[PDB]
């Protein structure tokens, strides 16, 4: 069983659909992350915002580590060492239909939030 | 944003006042790609805490926490004039309201700390 499932023993409803709540849970919360996070790591990252209306939420910020190496105490490029992304699943809901017959379903987008500074592994496999 | 989820006034009227979601996740199939145990090979690495909640669709959400405060050099030694700085990300998961047939879904927003980055001081 999976968790969008009713009991079996309730009676069935057309199209298989499920009942979706107005109002979203603490909205209010705001992102609070290091002023200039992105230019003053040594990973640095930019960012690509993609727009979709018929997607809640609309925007969805992509970022893209600006070198491959960090950026050394004198502000040069270091090739020992890598920017890497950092990958986080998340949850839209993308719009149906549209006016009376308007519904919801949840997509998964892989959002790419930032970067960060790694040692270099040498794989065993390449 | 309540304008994406709502309909023209003149619809027919939904007893409830609850809006219509379709079964199946789009796109379910992708996984994130990431290199291998990024969090303790960064130079701001960090710990993550895997929070549960059953009646949150997913049930698992993992919580980043920066190890240090300072960054971690070639040596293997804390550096702190560097800062190492928790990275967030707005996320919707979904909440099961209700018990039996009366069962309904809601959308919350929660914020995820992903992991740390290197950061110079300002
Ligand atoms: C990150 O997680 C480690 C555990 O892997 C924490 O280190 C442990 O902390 C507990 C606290 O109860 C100690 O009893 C252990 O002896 C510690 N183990 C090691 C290997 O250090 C650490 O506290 C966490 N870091 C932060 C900043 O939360
Ligand atoms: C982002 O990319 C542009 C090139 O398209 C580059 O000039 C810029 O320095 C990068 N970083 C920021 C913070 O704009």
């Amino acid at each position: 069983h999976t968790f969008f499932q009713k009991p079996e023993s309730c009676p069935p409803v057309p199209g298989g659909s499920m009942k979706l709540d107005i109002g979203i849970i603490n909205e209010n919360q705001r992102v609070s992350m290091s002023r200039n996070i992105e230019s003053r790591s040594t990973s640095p990252w930019n960012y690509t915002v993609t727009w979709d209306p018929n997607r809640y939420p609309s925007e969805v910020v992509q970022a893209q580590c600006r070198n491959l190496g960090c950026i050394n105490a004198q502000g040069k490029e270091d090739i020992s060492m890598n920017s890497v992304p950092i990958q986080q699943e998340t949850l839209v809901v993308r719009r149906k239909h549209q006016g009376c017959s308007v519904s919801f379903q949840l997509e998964k987008v892989l959002v790419t939030v930032g970067c960060t500074c790694v040692t270099p592994v040498i794989h065993h496999v390449q």
